[PDB]
């Protein structure tokens, strides 16, 4: 993640995770040892057992793998995401239009520079791009075109095997869509769960009695069931079929949406923690993804035509990232001010930024001197710590500029 | 309305709409009569059958009844809408905060100078709202306080006794709502039927077969019903009872919907009229009433915090106003341009106003000279007349007036 300098990195074992430790990380780890014109010399100490000796000196000994790409479609595969989306990205785009240029494309790939089956797939992959109509066959050979839901599969950058899944769960959602509250719209801009955190069930499921009805309501039309949350707390559930596992993330979706719906209404982390179990570095990096893909579903569904989706999706993505009620995504504009400092600075009555660049910057030290609670009090994510002297003078001269730029 | 002087006022018959014609519509009928500064005299002919003589005199020598105003309740009326509003209005505002303070207001009113019973009149009146918490009393005699649901009252405009279906319209809208299409919006912001037009029912249902599947999903929500619609092509139907009414209602209000889906989607006033049966006169008195209950609710959903629904609604009143796409909403602000103009400049390049500020005068000119088909050919509600060589050059300086505007 990031470069420190230390003199002596100890590594506790050669084991990790109950895996013996990458070659690639382990030179990372170690290739940190010496503080660069600080040390005469770097030290790292593997720490290692009798019985691991063997994995540690092939760890010392080793080096890295080869490089091989993921467009190897492997044993069993006639067809691999990343082709799929290198071909759309080609046809959709426009810079290779027929089945000459898509060989020709296919030469420039480091697979085929690594060879140096490929002309097998690149034709499976137009066969699955084609049968759903991402993109369409016209007689010249033949010649292809995209149709508006390969054109927004190309500009959302979200995966077109996932595109089908979100295409029909949005339409079906504007079939009857419950404004009662925001957590139908957290659920459609809920990433995929990828495991962020361990669900306890047993919370789950003696939340899902509290839930307000209203969000109880969104969760029968997204298909939430409380028999199979029930069965989630009797015992170990697995899915066998795909069905089963479609069936399962729903649940794990779900709880996502929770977690987002408390985020967004500026519950604290500790709360949340408390009333979910996970984690605060397991909310904000859930936060961050759940922004993305935020971004996407909005451009997925403008390009297909879906306006009034993307009116309401439109503000979760800066509504996520800052984790903020509706009144603060003005105020957030300021890039010093987090959901915190915005909702002082909201507090007081600094309503807006054109107001926060009128503001006497003695009444807005004032403020964050006695709403927070020298010594650089304030952290900013781009800078060191700030004094509030500071921090003020730069979020009124910051609020200007962004009127400046604004009018400009 | 507008005033043209006419040298002779003829008028056809004493009758008109089967009644005697009123005096106060007679005499701003002949109060016409006579060009100032052109005519020695004006004259006027009432014609006159000699069966209808007598009325003929009663017109001509008659006198204005003296005005008496709706505050008055009548035999069998506990309240007037008139004085529920006025008691609401000073409550929720706060001008008039106890009863003693609601006598004192009355005594301002003219049915007080009038009389100069409605002590009670009073009391009736804050006896409706408070049963129905738009307002709320405390212990002092007693205070009255607005609820949520009274300062909604105030703000939008709506009328206390129709808000308690507006509110429970809304409330039912967004246990479910059908984003597929802008019609369950239409439905409503559309206005209560007031005999805008007379229904051809026979029609009517005949569309209904033909109507979108996604257009008959939100006719299911909203209430309309495929037998009552038959029933009205049967025969003459009527109510009885309030029940009945509303249910006819929701259709009339339907039918209404679909003219304005029409009218939103820029169909021709010639061919909703062949569709529909509606005079040019009556879809566009229907569109600026429409436009204005727009305004209301979506003023109305913002008071109560619905911030889903204002959003939908807020685009509809500028869409309504004019009949447009969502697109030319913003070309829209030169107030030169109509959806006709505006559909010219956009289908020529000019998206958007700061283009049509950069834009050349000759282009706008040239664009103007071949889209529409010297002579004043233009015609603009605030002036007489333009040469597109004129009006272009107004559009240019318009628009760049309006971002000089908005930047200031």
């Amino acid at each position: 993640g990031v470069n420190l300098p230390a003199r002596r990195v100890i590594i506790r074992t050669p084991i990790f995770g109950g895996r013996p430790l990458d070659i690639l990380t382990y030179k990372q780890m170690v290739g940190r040892a010496g503080r660069k014109g600080v040390d005469t010399v770097g030290e790292s100490i593997l720490i290692c057992k009798n019985s691991e000796k063997s994995k540690g000196i092939a760890l010392l000994q080793g080096s890295l793998k080869p490089v091989r790409s993921c467009l190897q479609r492997r044993e069993g595969e006639e067809v691999t995401g990343s082709m799929i989306r290198a071909i759309l990205e080609i046809i959709v785009g426009g810079v290779a239009s027929t089945s000459q240029d898509m060989h020709t494309y296919a030469a420039c790939t480091f697979l085929a520079a690594s060879m140096k089956v490929q002309l097998g797939a690149i034709e499976a992959c137009v066969m699955w791009l084609l049968e759903n109509e991402f993109i369409q066959s016209t007689e010249a050979g033949k010649v292809y075109h995209p149709t508006h839901l390969g054109s927004a599969t190309l500009s959302s950058s979200l995966s077109p095997a996932d595109t089908l899944d979100i295409f029909a769960d949005l339409q079906r959602a504007m079939k009857g869509f419950v404004l009662e509250n925001d957590l139908h719209i957290l659920y459609l801009v809920t990433p995929m769960f990828e495991d962020w955190t361990t669900i306890d069930w047993y919370r789950f499921f003696c939340l899902w009695e509290k839930l307000p009805t209203s969000m109880k309501r969104v969760a029968e039309l997204v298909g939430v069931e409380e028999g199979f949350l029930a069965r989630c707390v009797k015992g170990k559930v697995v899915a066998r079929t795909e069905r089963q596992h479609r069936q399962m993330a729903i649940h794990k979706r779900f709880f996502t949406s929770l977690v987002l719906l408390d985020l967004i209404s500026e519950v604290p982390l500790r709360e949340i923690n408390q009333k979910y179990g996970c984690n605060r570095g397991q909310i904000q990096s859930l936060q961050q993804s759940a922004a993305v893909y935020a971004g996407m579903i909005t451009v997925f569904s403008n390009r297909l035509g879906w306006h009034n989706m993307e009116l309401l999706l439109s503000q979760f993505q800066k509504r996520l990232t800052f984790g903020i009620q509706r009144e603060l995504c003005d105020l957030v504009r300021v890039s010093l001010l987090n959901a915190q400092r915005a909702r002082v600075l909201y507090a007081s009555g600094f309503h807006t930024v054109a107001d926060l660049a009128r503001a006497n910057i003695v009444e807005v030290e004032v403020i964050l001197k006695n709403a927070v609670p020298n010594m650089r009090t304030i952290w900013v994510t781009g800078r060191k710590g700030l004094t509030e002297r500071e921090a003020a003078a730069l979020i009124v001269e910051e609020a200007r500029m962004i009127l400046q730029q604004d009018l400009v």
